[PDB]
């Protein structure tokens, strides 16, 4: 996360990471059992942690429990990242407490000028590479479809939608991807894409989640 903030030990307990000897995506919790994170994060021989803020420091509310599998969208498209969002099951439900929390699906989409929280333990520089041990969060507006598409002519899908500041300075960048992008409660986003980080006229580009809550919903009932 470029340009945000310490959110604070466990002050968004719906986001987890996804470790494979080291931590490489963000995702979110939407029940005890299952995760939703973005397609391009798939990898085989994943664990994830929850309850985590330092991912380097053992504090004590921690919980790690293994995939048990892993289902990506049945039109993702890896050269597009069009249907950019995947489904983890855990081998054994967490517990949820007060540092361990799910969070909703949306029951309609959001519109344009409402603000989300988007958080992650990606690289927190536009120019150069620093990495946070601690969770960092961002304030950040939902675009409308016109700035987006400007900003990425022929890119842009109905699956995708844009989020941050076209003057540059705050966004999300490597490391962030997968993680969650909530407005008014809701995981509305799934940080996806972008052109470089912070960089004036290319705001992240986040999966639409509104358009699957059908699929995560029959998904997880089947599985
Ligand atoms: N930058 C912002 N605002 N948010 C960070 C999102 C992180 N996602 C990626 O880096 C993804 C991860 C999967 C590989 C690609 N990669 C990118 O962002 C690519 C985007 C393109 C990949 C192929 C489909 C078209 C878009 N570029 C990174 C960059 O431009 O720095
Ligand atoms: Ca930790």
């Amino acid at each position: 996360i470029v340009g945000g903030y310490t959110c604070g030990a466990n002050t968004v307990p719906y986001q987890v990471s996804l470790n494979s000897g080291y931590h490489f995506c963000g995702g979110s919790l939407i029940n005890s059992q299952w995760v939703v994170s973005a397609a391009h994060c798939y990898k085989s021989g994943i664990q994830v942690r929850l309850g985590e803020d330092n991912i380097n420091v053992v504090e004590g509310n921690e919980q790690f429990i293994s995939a048990s599998k892993s289902i990506v969208h049945p039109s993702y498209n890896s050269n597009t990242l069009n249907n950019d969002i995947m489904l983890i099951k855990l081998k054994s439900a967490a517990s949820l407490n007060s540092r361990v929390a799910s969070i909703s699906l949306p029951t309609s989409c959001a519109s344009a000028g409402t603000q989300c929280l988007i958080s992650g333990w990606g690289n927190t520089k536009s120019s150069g590479t620093s990495y946070p041990d601690v969770l960092k969060c961002l304030k950040a507006p939902i675009l409308s479809d016109s700035s987006c598409k400007s900003a990425y002519p022929g890119q842009i899908t109905s699956n995708m939608f844009c989020a941050g500041y076209l003057e540059g300075g705050k966004d999300s960048c490597q490391g962030d991807s997968g993680g969650p992008v909530v407005c008014s409660g809701k995981l509305q986003g799934i940080v996806s894409w972008g052109s470089g980080c912070a960089q004036k006229n290319k705001p992240g580009v986040y999966t639409k989640v509104c358009n699957y809550v059908s699929w995560i919903k029959q998904t997880i009932a089947s599985n």
